[PDB]
């Protein structure tokens, strides 16, 4: 499973690669959402999208890439309101965790996401 | 979109059942694990699961459905703490929603896992 981590701060998202390349994910880093737009095609099985960004947010990213693909997004940012988080899944978020989170928590709901696509490619292969 | 509700609060689920019918969803409530398993066919589009229950507890309920069905579950249940949320979503669980919760988050992640459901429908469909 090829994730797609997308957060302006290189801090998170060295030691967000290091963590899920540990629990065997194949992951991929954008900055902004520009990169992100570049970075996105049929290869990306989840994209991990923080919302406050330069160049492009996440929300503007979001609504850009659901255009053409239905890839799985969980939203995580510390735009961890009840409002915010309403806003991210109406806007086509599958899912959303607020910063600071508990790290075996995103493993978990990673793992939920990517274990319901897995048995829709199964279906739809049969 | 066919919504069963499993929890013992005859309170919580006569609420939620008249919350979720005003945002046009068909709803059936089950109070304890062994009624859900009875009520639990090809026609229930997603399960919202509790945890502490009598006859059968929701951790028992999830691991018994998912040997015959990919059934969207997201669990609701006062059993919130990080451990318990991890441990809801690695038995089976697509979300976890801990109580007290949010009425509009509750309707914005059904909404989103019920987009997703369709979104593969289509496809497989086609
Ligand atoms: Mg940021
Ligand atoms: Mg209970």
């Amino acid at each position: 499973n090829k994730i797609l981590l997308v957060d302006d701060d290189r801090e998170l998202t060295s030691l967000l690669k290091e963590l899920l390349e540990m629990e065997g994910f194949n992951v991929i880093v954008a900055h902004d959402g520009e990169q992100a737009l570049d970075l996105l095609d049929d290869s990306i099985d989840l994209l991990l999208l923080d919302v406050m960004m330069p160049k492009k947010n996440g929300i503007d990213t979001l609504k850009a890439l659901r255009q053409t693909h239905q890839t799985p997004v969980i939203m995580l940012t510390a735009r961890g309101s009840e409002l915010d988080r309403v806003l991210g899944l109406e806007l086509g978020a599958d899912d959303y965790l607020p910063k600071p989170f508990n790290d075996r928590e995103l493993v978990a709901r990673i793992r939920a996401i990517l274990r319901r696509s897995h048995w829709s490619e199964q279906k739809l292969a049969a």
